[PDB]
């Protein structure tokens, strides 16, 4: 119970706080809640949490205009493996996820459903008991030895999978995205990153097909850019926006000591601008920072300083929202919103910051978060964060 | 027979005056002077005219420790088209450069030799002429239809190079590079920009091949790197270079415009870079800035706003030459230079300017350049421009 350990500037004279539109959205202001998995979700629906959930979202949507992205999402049983993540294909889901909708919507504020499908990352033993695959882009590259282990153990081996089961994740994003809009949500966004499915096929470290979906840059790209098309095709561009981490290491991928990596992403990035040029753009690109490359270590540990994101801004010219080791650093946030329409999330600030926008606005002490109860089923570490003033209160200090 | 107008600075305190080691070579300063086609060779026989060009090189190489890049240079008869512009490998060419290069030697300078491939910005009847191929990636994307016509009526119409003919360029690359070498040169640039021969290759609007050599990224990089893997094993890395124009749009490129741009030089670069790490660095990559999307037009114009050459800086940890309106904008070449390890080209700027390096050094105003006489057969605007104190003894001002 204390505030992190920094100086607080206030953002509100900064682009941070001018309003932006994103794909149907007037948004308010530019401080981004990303995606964030909290394991509240009740077993064995994948329903968001019914006693919990819609106050964690509604405190954290209460500044108007606030762009939300939900915790990550599974859009089928095949996406998924493990328990306490929202799904969003089945009824019951839906009726819970409509109510978390509203309570964001009461509060003037927008949300994007992320959709999350966990390929290698996946936990093939909880899968195993549902008669489910344990999905990635190979048979053979598994992305650990703790994780071939639990495997084989489980009988159920990594799969590499194939062309018809790719087109079946095409229509369960598909089908998940049209189920997210009906329900009323602002948008969807494509997990790309972080070492999930699609991430799995994007970096060669995870992906040597010899078909059309690995073994080249456009190959690698392929799964990613059908799933765009399928998704915009369904909903629309201005329903849509996509998530990539092109330092990212966790998940065992390649990160920027593979100088290949960078032309990897310019090249899909530059795909999505030819659709944009061509029509209606894709609502925004999401882009974790290289200021974490690994977002269970702590902040400034592994980051990557011999490359940067700054490439989108020369190929993609539509909004970008930048993630990664800012509520420590108000000066890069700032720097990176001086570029065109740019946005800037905020993730564990966010988890232990009900009002971060209005304390970002004001350049107040933040609420240091409480690592112990990031994943638990619990209220604990959940909504009962202090606002400001109840941290003013209570007395709290820098750690 | 005035300066430039505009507001000179003295860079003498900058980065742009530390030392820095470029291949072989203890560079003094971080001055360049680019390729810059001058047309002054004899013909027939692309024989260097020294009696007018050992002292433009004098003349330019006069600040101890610089390093000067040639005029693009043609490697072999097949690769060239303009009878005025030299080549290096011929007896009689080579003689003739070993005295240029001496005369820079004596200078405690540096030279390297841009080899220049036309393909199809080739003049189709002076090659016919020669019965040489008009050469280019494919036979029908010409660069224009007064182009095409002009091939038509030459009877030499465009011809795609086979890989075996490919193969002959890389060989005659290798050759004239050996043999620069061998005459005194430091090294040798390949040039893979302005819309010339390896640049038709790189860029889809002029390359729409399906075999190994288009249709793809790493395709279309291929004889580029080709290039670079045998020129490297014939001279070395540390004597070879090359350019590259991203933003480009002279010679009908594509430019900023094409959004898949930066794809394919971050993938080249990239590759560079794997070569590197491998133990075969490169003595540095140059890069046209955006700054500059066609040479023919002036400072300032044509500017692609939207894009920049930042990428770079993510992928390749060797030394990068930047070149393109710099001398107008000694605030951009400061800032620019800050960046690890680059170089400042100066083109028109150093054509105009025998003493540029002083001037630059000592923030003193700067003849302006007379593109009337850029391609003349004359010494009059190649060898008579003044230096600093003879224009201040002719009385010259601001233009
Ligand atoms: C507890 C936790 C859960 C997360 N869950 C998600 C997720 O569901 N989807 C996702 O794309 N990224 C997720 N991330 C990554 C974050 O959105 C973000 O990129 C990262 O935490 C760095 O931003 P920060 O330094 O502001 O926390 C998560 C991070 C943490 C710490
Ligand atoms: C008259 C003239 C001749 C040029 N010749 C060459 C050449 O042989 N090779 C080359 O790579 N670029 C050539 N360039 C391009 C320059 O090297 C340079 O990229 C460009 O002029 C922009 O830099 P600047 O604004 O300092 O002039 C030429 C430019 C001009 C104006
Ligand atoms: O649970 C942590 C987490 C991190 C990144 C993701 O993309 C998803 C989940
Ligand atoms: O003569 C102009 C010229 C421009 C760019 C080049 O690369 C070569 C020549």
């Amino acid at each position: 119970m204390s505030y992190m350990n920094f100086d607080p500037k206030p953002l509100g004279d900064t682009n941070i706080f001018k309003p932006i539109k994103i794909g149907n959205n007037e948004l308010k202001h530019r401080v981004v809640m990303p995606a964030l998995t909290r394991m509240r979700a009740i077993a064995p629906g994948n329903i968001p949490n019914t006693e919990w959930a819609e106050e964690y979202y509604r405190q954290r949507s209460q500044y108007p205009g606030t762009l939300i992205i939900t915790e990550g999402t599974f859009p089928s049983a095949q996406s998924g493996g493990y328990p306490n993540v929202p799904g969003i294909w089945s009824k019951e889901q839906l009726a819970e996820w409509k109510k978390i909708f509203n309570a964001i919507h009461e509060n003037k504020s927008f949300v994007w459903v992320q959709l999350w499908v966990l390929g290698r990352q996946a936990w093939p033993e909880v899968l195993k008991k549902e008669g489910l695959r344990y999905d990635s882009a190979t048979d053979d590259l598994y992305m650990g030895e703790e994780e071939k282990e639990r495997a084989l153990k489980a009988n159920n081996p990594q799969h590499g999978i194939t062309k018809e089961e790719i087109k079946q994740y095409i229509k369960e994003y598909v089908d998940a995205a049209k189920k997210a809009i009906d329900a009323g949500a602002d948008g969807v966004q494509i997990h790309s990153a972080n070492g999930y499915l699609l991430n799995q096929f994007l970096d060669p470290i995870s992906n040597n097909r010899t078909d059309e979906y690995g073994g080249s840059i456009e190959n690698r790209a392929r799964f990613t850019l059908e799933v765009v098309d399928a998704v915009v095709d369904a909903v629309g561009a201005e329903r849509t926006s996509i998530r990539f981490s092109p330092y990212g290491t966790f998940g065992t991928m390649s990160g920027g000591e593979n100088p290949g990596i960078v032309a990897q992403y310019a090249y899909v990035i530059g795909e999505l601008e030819k659709r944009a040029r061509a029509g209606k753009r894709l609502a925004f690109i999401d882009l974790v920072e290289p200021r974490v490359t690994d977002p269970f270590l702590p902040e400034f540990e592994k980051w990557f300083k011999e490359g940067t994101n700054e490439f989108i801004y020369s190929i993609w010219k539509g909004p970008v929202l930048r993630v990664g080791n800012y509520a420590l650093d108000p000066d890069q946030a700032t720097l990176d919103s001086k570029k065109p329409n740019t946005l800037i999330g905020y993730g564990r600030s966010f988890i232990a910051n009900p009002d971060l926008v209005y304390r970002l606005e004001k350049g107040l002490p933040l609420n240091k978060y409480d690592r112990n109860t990031f994943y638990t089923f619990t209220k604990e570490g959940y909504t009962d964060y202090p606002s400001y003033e109840e941290s003013v209160a209570k007395g709290y200090k820098k750690e």
